[PDB]
């Protein structure tokens, strides 16, 4: 099945947060232990790249870094003591700080951390997994979040419960999955379904499905 029924992708609730946030706008940064030197001034804070095992730690992506440190309270701090902006980028919403002071030149860097909404959804919170009725889900939008896993969800049956999205510690997969049903139309109409479309204006994607 196909439509153009989704519901705002960009206007999620910002719960708390719960998994590690991606970073980029820095194309001269010889060190990220620098950028981790100016952001842990208001607490716990660490740094991941690929290839710390390498000749030197000099070498970190092009232009790009990855930031894990505490899961809540650092998070909120540095997004609400930089710069933000609603839906004036006119497509998505996006964070900005800036941690140059002349020393060679100036750009600023954009934000996108990991929210609960991103993890999962409930048409309930007063019901539970149930037992074994659930099944899997992959190839989604690289983050598909609870306004669009709730859209397609919903109007698919309609008889939903529970729904999210699977992590591991710290590999921001946003990409496999499953979904709880406390109804058996979920189960058969589903995995006779096994994908559908959306063919909004200016978003379009596909979610598949798996049975268990």
């Amino acid at each position: 099945m196909t439509w153009s029924g989704q519901l705002p992708p960009r206007n999620y609730k910002n719960p708390i947060y719960s998994c590690k946030v991606f970073l980029g706008g820095v194309p001269w940064d010889i060190t990220e232990a620098g950028l981790v030197n100016t952001f842990r001034v208001f607490g716990s804070l660490s740094v991941e790249w690929p290839g710390k095992d390498g000749k030197h730690p000099r070498c970190p992506p092009k232009g790009y870094v990855y930031l894990v440190f505490e899961l809540e309270k650092s998070v909120r701090s540095l997004l609400q003591a930089c710069s933000h902006d609603p839906l004036s980028p006119d497509g998505l919403s996006e964070y900005y700080f800036k941690m140059s002071s002349r020393r060679m030149r100036c750009k600023e860097v954009q934000v996108i951390p990991w929210v609960l909404a991103d993890s999962n959804f409930v048409r309930s919170p007063s019901q539970r997994l149930d037992p074994s009725r659930t099944v899997f889900v992959g190839a989604l939008h690289g983050m598909l979040n609870a306004e669009a896993l709730a859209a397609i969800l919903n109007d698919l049956f309609g008889g939903v419960v529970y729904a999210g999205i699977d992590t591991d510690k710290h590999k921001y997969p946003i990409g496999s999955g499953r979904v709880t049903f406390n109804n058996q139309r979920s189960y058969l109409k589903a995995v006779s379904a096994a994908f559908v479309e959306i063919k909004t204006t200016k978003f379009t994607k596909k979610v598949q499905i798996d049975p268990y």
